[PDB]
């Protein structure tokens, strides 16, 4: 402890030092929350939620209009990004409906913890508030058995905006207040859509009702209603990228921070929007993994 101290003070002078360098936190910060990874989370849904089936999806999404026999390219693109995702039976395949809340309980957590203090539960509630696809009114997603993978969702190449809410929850089943705590809104892709459709879909977060930190050079920008996203193509050099889409957009890429923002809890509830354009299939990780280099983790006294 006293030696993990004096390695996170100095670890704090260099990130203020280096925090206008690429990568680095643009205002310096440590992490408290641990929210990293829990592969083996139960993941639980009310039974009132009714949770696809695969083919049973397939020929919803076929009666939908996106199907592999429509002529209409868009729609048959729309189809194969579809069913790629729906070939995964790990993951919960839910219709939202708009505004209508889908609670995603995991409990079993066997990793996480916020500021010394294990946390045991972690609910999701998604709600569906806006689609360009069909009528408006409905739109797939597919819940991780892991809850820091999250989610992926769909936009069918038009667009989606769907509400997360956020809950973690200790061993005595009490509601944690994680602020202060530093969340990875990673990946956020801008440029990198089909080329039968359109190159410029944008992945995004949205209405997110804690504080973000800019990370220095990132592609990912801060807009009104509290929203992260690229103003370019994060995705080709050819269209002004710092890198390629390939040579950053992994978990593990020493330039992952590219695509990335830092969220500051500050409620108990945690809230954003995950909203795409043009890109059919949307992975929205949520965890503590932070993109930007040099944070270090705030060491507990015993
Ligand atoms: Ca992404």
């Amino acid at each position: 402890y006293k030696k993990e101290f004096a390695a996170y003070t100095a670890a704090l002078a260099e990130a203020e030092s280096k925090k206008k360098q690429d990568g680095y936190l643009s205002e310096p910060r440590s992490q408290s929350l641990n929210f990293k990874s829990e592969p083996n989370a139960i993941r639980t849904i009310d039974s009132s939620v009714h949770q696809y089936g695969q083919q049973e999806l397939d020929a919803l999404v076929k009666s939908w209009g996106i199907s592999p026999t429509n002529p209409d390219r868009k729609k048959s693109r729309a189809y194969s990004y579809f069913n790629a995702i729906n070939s995964n039976n790990t993951y919960a395949k839910l219709v939202l409906e708009k505004d209508k809340p889908v609670d995603v309980t995991y409990t079993g957590l066997k990793n996480s913890s916020f500021n010394g203090k294990k946390i045991s539960k972690v609910v999701y509630t998604y709600t569906l508030k806006e689609t360009g696809f069909n009528d408006g009114t409905k739109m797939t997603m597919f819940a991780s058995s892991d809850p820091t993978v999250t989610a992926w969702y769909n936009d069918y190449f038009t667009s989606t905006n769907i509400n997360v809410k956020v809950k973690f929850y200790d061993e005595e089943g009490q509601l944690m207040n994680l602020t202060g705590g530093l969340v990875n809104f990673s990946s956020l892709n801008r440029g990198n859509g089909s080329g039968a459709i359109d190159k410029d879909a944008i992945e995004s977060v949205r209405n997110f009702n804690g504080r973000y930190i800019p990370i220095s050079g990132s592609s990912i920008k801060i807009h009104e209603n509290n929203s992260a996203y690229a103003d370019s193509s994060n995705a080709e050099k050819s269209l002004g990228a710092r890198w390629n889409t390939s040579e950053w957009d992994t978990t593990s890429s020493p330039n992952n921070w590219y695509g990335a923002i830092v969220g500051e809890i500050t409620q108990s509830e945690i809230s954003f929007n995950m909203a795409s354009s043009k890109s059919g299939n949307i992975w929205f990780a949520f965890n503590s993994n932070i993109n930007a280099i040099g944070v270090p983790t705030k060491p507990v006294a015993p």
